[PDB]
Parts: structure tokens; C-alpha cells; sequence
């Protein structure tokens, strides 16, 4: 063993044809053959990876004269009717652009620009570019969780919110029907690339996929899904070797997309050991450290950034280890799927005593600045009001209903109103299946003045079950059907008038 360095240096290709692609944990289409890993190198058979007589519409973005850096945007080819790609000069290289293409289409082989480095060095620029997957993309400065991830979903926006760049885990294998939650973060999530990691896929787990991906529309565009998306595929009879590799190879083609400018979302998608502790906490703590949002290469300052979602399929029902206790200690945020939550049918069936999420405070100042100052209060008054509701419920088990005070079933009545009208979402009403940043906290603001409304109104000796019927109520219900939000915040006055009306019929 002569030579040396642990690695033939598994790269990555990325370039134009990356998005639509099907790959496996290294980078080869569909329906492909058998590599092998360890502590030394690797090998392989045969694949390509992005295609060599594909021509690629080029746009150049410089000058010959302009000076360069590594990650500077020189060109860009549309790759689809989403995704514009942005061709960088690759990291490692500055100089003088001393050559450069003339808005025409090309093959990804082909010199579309030469640059000359200080020593003197031509050096030779294509759209595409190779990248070792076992090594982080540099970038200039990796920027503290800040601005939310906005993912339309209710509980997740604002009871657990995901930082862009950020990192959450989530029960279960993702392609399954017991939870769409999955399927509806990809799609809604502000992210313009989706890099999914489909593994370990079963038996019809993977036709799945190929049959129904590609007829799966983007909501944000009716243009396929896939024309923003990376699949790659970890299928049982592949090598362990490509299934260690892959969330690399996957995180890495993130990068790229990230070094563009772009937010990306990561989906990994672990399948009872999604290969066969010790210190391999190491192995994922390093892969979930290569998330972030990032001020990235490039001499003009560019933000992009790589939020993973890791969905955590345990050896069953146990979620206790192996995978499962190391990856909650990674992870800043988690979304505790509940089988229980499931079948009463609350849905998303995200438990909110057990979810939790490190970003809140984070992310509080987008949120301030951007769309309601009262945000951050409003979303702890809401905690506060379930987190009593868990309480008193265990009591009312042990004693009934009946031993209850006014204002402990004025509780149970708004936090009940807050589970079935905030926390629970419609994934497959045409309005609700998602719900914008001015929609929730408007909802919210209209469930929580009827909460101040009603102790007022109890305190008043109101009774509750007057509140109870109250009309305004069962609108209440339906907001979340409601696409106008102005009709929505209307709720606030008639809440009130409705009240007021209340007050006198009692009078005093």
C-alpha cells in the first residue's frame, strides 16, 4: 500500500442535470450495480452521471478582464422551468477571466471559460465541477439560526419552528400513509431545492416513487415537483457502501445548491439501521454539522443555505436506540409523531408536549419585524394554555367533570378550541393545506382574544355555557377555510360585539 490519504476521493459531479436525476448513494441513474466501503477507499463498475452530449443553454454573466474568486456566478444555463443554475468558478480558484463563452448552447464538457491565477496558471472552467462528498463546501461565514424555514404548517410555523439551516427529526419511515406531514414539508417549505434522501424503500417502496414522483406537482408553481428536486435511492439489495456514503453525496449536492444562493431542504431517511454505539456519534454529529445557513463563497455577498429534516425510523415502536437516542441529542428540533394523536384523527399528528424546538427564540425576531410584533407572547400564551389543559385533564380522569369550576372549563373549552382550529390542519383542503405567516398569526390573535373575552366574560358571572354557543364560535371553527385573512381578522370585532351583547343580557 504504497500511496496514501484514506480515500480514492469519492467525488460528486455537479453541474446541469443534477435536478429531475435519480441517483444512488455515489451518483449513478436508476436501476444500477454494486460498490464496496471501509477505513481505506472503495470501488466501482460503470455509470456516468450527468449527461455528456446534453446540450445546456449558457447565458455568460463576465467579462473578459473581471477578476474572480472561487464561487463567483459567471454564467447560468436554465436548467429547468424552475431552477435557474448558477455556474461558479469552483472553490480553490481566483485570477483573471481571460477567456469566456459567447451566449450559445454547450455540452457540459466543453470550456466555457479559462482563468489565469496569479502564478500565471490558465486554468480551465466547465458548467460542471467534481467535489470530494467526504469534505464540508467551504463558504466565508456559517450565520447563527435567525430566519425561519416557513413551512405553511401551523404547529410546526409556530409552536416548533425550523431555522433555515437548521436541524429537525421526525418519526417513521417517510414514504408511508400514516403521516403526509413528510410529503408536505417538502412541498410547502420555503426552500427553492429539495434534496430527498429515499432509503432503505421495500418491496413497492421504491415503485413508489418512480411511477408517482414524476407526476407529483410543485403547489408554489404547478411544474413538476421533480424540477427542483435531487432523488436519491437506498434500496435493500445495493452495498452497505452506498448507503454510508449517500446522505454525503446528498448533503453535498445541498451545498452546491446553497453556494448558488438558494435555500435548500434535506430529507434523509434512516430504515431499522439504515446501515449495519462506538464513536460513530462522530459520523452523524459531523453530517448534521454541515448544516447552516451561510454567507457563501463569492466576491459579491450571497446568502444560501442547507436545512436537513431527518426522519428517525427506529428499530419499533421503542424509539429508544440505537439511531434514535444519538440523533435527538444532534438535532435542535424534533416533530413527535404520535400513532395516538393518529387515530383520534388529529391532524397533523404532531404532539405538542413532546415535539419540542431550539430555534423559537432564533427565529422570534423575523417574525417581530416581518409580521406581528406580538408573535413570540402569542405563541407562549398558547403553550401555556395547553400545557394547563394536559394538566387539568389528568385530573378530570381521576375525578370527573363535574367537580369543575367555572374557569377551569372555560380552559378546557378555548384549549380545545385551540387543538381543533389551530393545531389541526387540513394537508388536502385546497386553502388549508397551507397556511402563510399573515394567516397564523391571525388565527392566532382570534383565538386568543375569544380566550381574553371569555375569563372576562366568566369573571363578569357569565356563564359559560352561554360562551359556549356563542355564535362567533362555530366561525371560529372554519377560518382555517378562509384564503381572505382580512375576513378572518374580522372575527376580532364581532368576538367582541357578540360579547358585549352578552354583558348586557346579564347586565351589572
Amino acid at each position: 500500500e504504497p500511496v496514501v490519504g484514506t480515500g480514492a476521493s469519492l467525488s460528486v459531479e455537479l453541474g446541469p442535470r443534477l435536478l429531475t436525476s435519480i441517483y444512488d448513494g455515489i451518483q449513478r441513474p436508476l436501476e444500477v450495480i454494486r460498490e464496496k466501503t471501509g477505513d481505506f477507499i472503495a470501488r466501482g463498475v460503470t455509470a456516468p452521471a450527468l449527461p455528456r452530449d446534453k446540450k445546456w443553454h449558457f447565458i455568460p454573466k463576465a467579462k473578459v478582464g473581471d477578476k474572480v474568486v472561487g464561487g463567483d456566478i459567471i454564467g447560468e444555463v436554465p436548467e429547468t422551468s424552475i431552477i435557474v443554475h448558477k455556474i461558479m468558478v469552483p472553490p480553490g480558484i481566483e485570477g483573471e477571466i481571460v477567456e469566456i463563452a459567447e451566449e450559445g448552447d454547450y455540452t457540459i464538457e466543453e470550456v466555457i471559460a479559462k482563468v489565469k491565477t496569479p502564478s500565471g496558471e490558465i486554468k480551465e472552467l466547465k458548467m460542471y465541477q467534481r467535489w470530494p462528498v467526504r469534505v464540508k463546501r467551504p463558504y466565508k461565514e456559517k450565520l447563527p439560526p435567525e430566519v425561519p424555514l416557513i413551512t405553511g404548517q401551523r404547529v410546526i410555523d409556530t409552536f416548533f419552528p425550523q431555522a433555515k439551516g437548521g436541524t429537525a427529526a421526525i418519526p417513521g419511515p417517510f414514504g408511508s400513509g400514516k403521516a403526509v406531514t413528510q410529503h408536505q414539508l417538502a412541498k410547502w417549505s420555503d426552500a427553492q431545492v429539495v434534496i430527498y434522501i429515499g432509503c432503505g424503500e421495500r418491496g413497492n417502496e421504491m415503485t413508489d416513487v418512480l411511477e408517482e414522483f414524476p407526476k407529483l406537482k410543485d403547489p408554489k408553481t404547478g411544474k413538476p415537483l421533480m424540477e427542483r428536486t435531487v432523488l436519491i435511492a437506498n434500496t435493500s439489495n445495493m452495498p452497505v457502501a452506498a448507503r454510508e456514503a449517500s446522505i454525503y453525496t446528498g448533503i453535498t449536492i445541498a451545498e452546491y445548491f446553497r453556494d448558488m444562493g438558494y435555500d435548500v431542504a434535506l430529507m434523509a431517511d434512516s430504515t431499522s439501521r439504515w446501515a449495519e454505539p462506538a464513536y460513530l456519534a462522530s459520523k452523524l454529529a459531523e453530517f448534521y454539522e454541515r448544516a447552516g445557513r451561510v454567507v457563501t463563497l463569492g466576491s459579491d455577498y450571497r446568502v444560501g443555505s442547507v436545512s436537513v429534516i431527518g426522519a428517525v425510523s427506529p428499530p419499533g415502536g421503542d424509539f429508544s436506540e440505537p439511531v434514535v437516542q444519538n440523533t435527538l441529542r444532534v438535532v435542535k428540533v424534533f416533530w413527535a409523531l404520535d400513532a395516538d394523536l393518529a387515530r383520534r384523527r388529529h391532524f397533523p399528528a404532531i404532539n405538542w408536549l413532546t415535539s419540542y424546538s431550539l430555534y423559537v427564540d432564533a427565529v422570534k425576531d423575523w417574525w417581530h419585524k416581518n409580521i406581528d410584533p406580538e408573535w413570540k407572547a402569542m405563541r407562549d400564551k398558547a403553550m401555556a394554555l395547553l400545557q394547563k389543559e394536559s394538566e387539568l385533564q389528568e385530573i378530570v380522569r381521576i375525578v370527573g367533570p363535574d367537580a369543575l369550576p367555572e374557569r377551569e372549563r372555560a380552559i378546557l373549552l378555548v384549549a380545545r378550541m385551540l387543538r381543533e382550529d389551530y393545531l389541526q390542519q387540513d394537508a388536502f383542503d385546497e386553502v388549508d393545506t397551507y397556511c402563510p405567516p399573515e394567516k397564523q398569526v391571525t388565527m392566532m390573535r382570534v383565538l386568543l382574544n375569544f380566550y381574553d373575552k371569555t375569563m372576562e366574560a366568566i369573571n363578569r358571572g357569565v356563564p359559560l355555557e352561554e360562551i359556549a354557543k356563542l355564535p362567533v364560535r362555530e366561525e371560529i371553527g372554519r377560518m382555517k377555510f378562509e384564503r381572505d385573512v382580512s375576513k378572518i381578522r374580522s372575527l376580532i370585532d364581532k368576538t367582541n360585539e357578540q360579547f358585549e351583547e352578552l354583558f348586557k343580557k346579564y347586565g351589572a
